[PDB]
């Protein structure tokens, strides 16, 4: 609908610029008629997302690279894909004009946009705050009376999530996950440090924690606000370390085990809040599989799980296969989402680098790890960020696919942006994984998946140098005869006639 306005900073590829008056945008979303298919291609050189069409052929002559669909090979069903409105995300949005706090808000929520469907909530402050806070700061107040929302959630978070509600066609899943208690349920007495909740899954601390989460969705609830899921404790191994620098709570996993099994859980069921989803870990995969062990083994524990979230810290290695693969194995009907990704987290990584098509990539091929280990959804972290990769109040600056200049009332749109959107845009809730089978070895990265309507949509991510002739086969439609150019990321999208073998 209307073209990206590059700009460089001298990084490897360009952002798109927007601002009061102009962002880049789709047309309203359009299949092409049977027998045509859609390529939305972007590419290092600065192609962003833009779309051509080519026909599907019923013969193919060719002996080079083939792709083929495998529709009737089924994985995971997808619950979809967002980010997290924190408090700094939500202030960087709120420092634009109106009219450019709409456009960031349709680029990532409308279907002129790239279709988010999930927000994550954090449950009062983390470090992506500018105030240290709790919802029950007045000590010993073990039945709440005194919880409450302050103007972070009431004036800043609640607001913007009404608007992009309002903004999707699309059903939006909220999630919510907290850092830390009140200082007064913790060993330490303190927001960031080694600390736990204090005294034994059971006790009056660890039944007033549970209830702060009832007394949380109650509040969001008076907000016309219902969550899809909570989870039991934003990254529990980082309270248990020396120093930790920010909001934390410290949890083993069989002191999660024994709070969801004693506390949370029954807590959650007990409540009218009963059909929002609990998950556990909310942490790095190298936990997996030792902590789905942990709890999933306990039956107790085990009948209020329903699905394991995982991060995604993109500027580490960790293995994939013997993680999530394994924990796919071993515990099959638990799901697997992915509740936050970030990168530039390192501090000697530039936090904010403004074009980085090397980012870009390295979201993508997350995201297409993620789905080829049977996850189930992807969500990134902070909505947006400042030039700095802030506010954070420990200065634990990071980068966001939307960058805020509140000097010049612009928003730039970075790499990473358009590689999540070749997914999220492209794959509605409801979207099962789908196998896709090579013919020879070669150096694409790529995902199948089918929608709810039977129609096809694969990404092909080439992070080589070199342009890839391929064909991609669906056995029941035809050949897809195209080209994965050097540094490219595509979506296909076709519809899959009815056909008999
Ligand atoms: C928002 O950005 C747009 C796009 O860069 C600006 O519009 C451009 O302005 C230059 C300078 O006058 C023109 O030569 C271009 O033709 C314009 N492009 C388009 C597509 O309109 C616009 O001025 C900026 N708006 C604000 C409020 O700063
Ligand atoms: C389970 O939830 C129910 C909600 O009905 C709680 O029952 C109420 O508890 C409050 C005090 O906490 C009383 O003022 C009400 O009279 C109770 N209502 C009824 C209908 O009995 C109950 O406390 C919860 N149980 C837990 C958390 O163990
Ligand atoms: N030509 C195939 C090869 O390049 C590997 N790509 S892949 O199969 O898509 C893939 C598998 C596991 C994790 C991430 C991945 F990207
Ligand atoms: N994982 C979420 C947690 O709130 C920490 N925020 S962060 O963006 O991941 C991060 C940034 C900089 C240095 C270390 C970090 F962990
Ligand atoms: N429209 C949102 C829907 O839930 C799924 N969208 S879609 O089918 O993948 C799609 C098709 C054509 C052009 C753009 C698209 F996003
Ligand atoms: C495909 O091949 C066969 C001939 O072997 C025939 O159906 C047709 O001529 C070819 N072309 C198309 C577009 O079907
Ligand atoms: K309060
Ligand atoms: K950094």
């Amino acid at each position: 609908a209307r073209p990206c306005i590059p700009k460089s900073f001298g990084y490897s590829s360009v952002v798109c610029v927007c601002n009061a008056t102009y962002c880049d945008s789709f047309d309203p979303p359009t299949f092409p008629a049977l027998g045509t298919f859609s390529r939305y291609e972007s590419t290092r050189s600065g192609r962003r997302m833009e779309l051509s069409m080519g026909p599907i052929q019923a013969n193919h002559t060719g002996t080079g690279l083939l792709l083929t669909l495998q529709p009737e090979q089924k994985f995971q069903k997808v619950k979809g894909f967002g980010g997290a409105m924190t408090d700094a995300a939500a202030l960087n949005i709120l420092a634009l004009s109106p009219p450019a706090q709409n456009l960031l808000l349709k680029s990532y929520f409308s279907e002129e946009g790239i279709g988010y469907n999930i927000i994550r909530v954090p449950m009062a402050s983390c470090d992506f705050s500018i105030r240290t806070y709790t919802y029950a700061d007045t000590p010993d107040d073990f039945q709440l009376h005194n919880f409450s929302l302050p103007e972070e959630d009431t004036k800043l978070k609640i607001p913007l999530i009404h608007r992009a509600l309002q903004l999707a066609q699309r059903p939006v899943s909220l999630l919510a996950s907290p850092w830390t208690s009140p200082t007064w349920l913790k060993t330490n007495g303190a927001v960031n440090g080694k600390g736990s909740l204090k005294g034994q899954p059971g006790d009056i601390y660890h039944q007033t924690w549970a209830r702060y989460f009832v007394k949380f969705l109650d509040a969001y609830a008076e907000h016309k606000l219902q969550f899809w899921a909570v989870t039991a404790e934003n990254e529990p191994s980082a309270g248990l370390l020396s120093g930790y620098p920010f909001q934390c709570l410290g949890f083993t996993p069989e002191h999660q085990r024994d709070f969801i099994a004693r506390d949370l859980g029954p807590t959650l069921a007990n409540s009218t809040h009963h059909n929002v989803r609990l998950l556990m870990l909310d942490d790095q995969r190298l936990l997996l599989p030792h902590w789905a062990k942990v709890v999933l083994t306990d039956p107790e524990a085990a009948k209020y799980v329903h699905g394991i979230a995982v991060h995604w810290y993109l500027d580490f290695l960790a293995p994939a296969k013997a993680t999530l693969g394994e924990t796919h194995r071993l515990f099959p009907n638990t799901m697997l989402f992915a509740s936050e990704a970030c990168v530039g987290s390192k501090f000697w990584e530039q936090s904010v680098r403004l074009g980085s098509w090397d980012r870009g990539m390295q979201y993508s091929h997350s995201i297409i790890t993620n789905l080829l280990y049977h996850v189930v959804g992807w969500t990134d972290w902070n909505l947006a960020l400042n030039p700095e990769g802030g506010p954070n109040w420990v200065r634990n600056f990071v980068d966001s696919p939307i960058i805020v200049d509140i000097t010049k009332d612009t928003f730039y749109k970075q790499p990473m942006f358009y590689h999540l959107g070749h997914f999220s845009k492209f794959i509605p809730e409801g979207s099962q994984r789908v196998g896709l089978v090579a013919s020879q070895k070669n150096d694409l990265d790529a995902v199948a998946l089918m929608h709810p309507d039977g129609s096809a949509v694969v990404v092909v991510l080439n992070r080589s140098s070199k342009d890839v002739p391929l064909t991609i086969k669906d056995p029941a439609v035809g050949f897809l005869e195209t080209i994965s150019p050097g540094y490219s990321i595509h979506t296909y999208l076709w519809r899959r006639q009815h056909h008999h073998h």
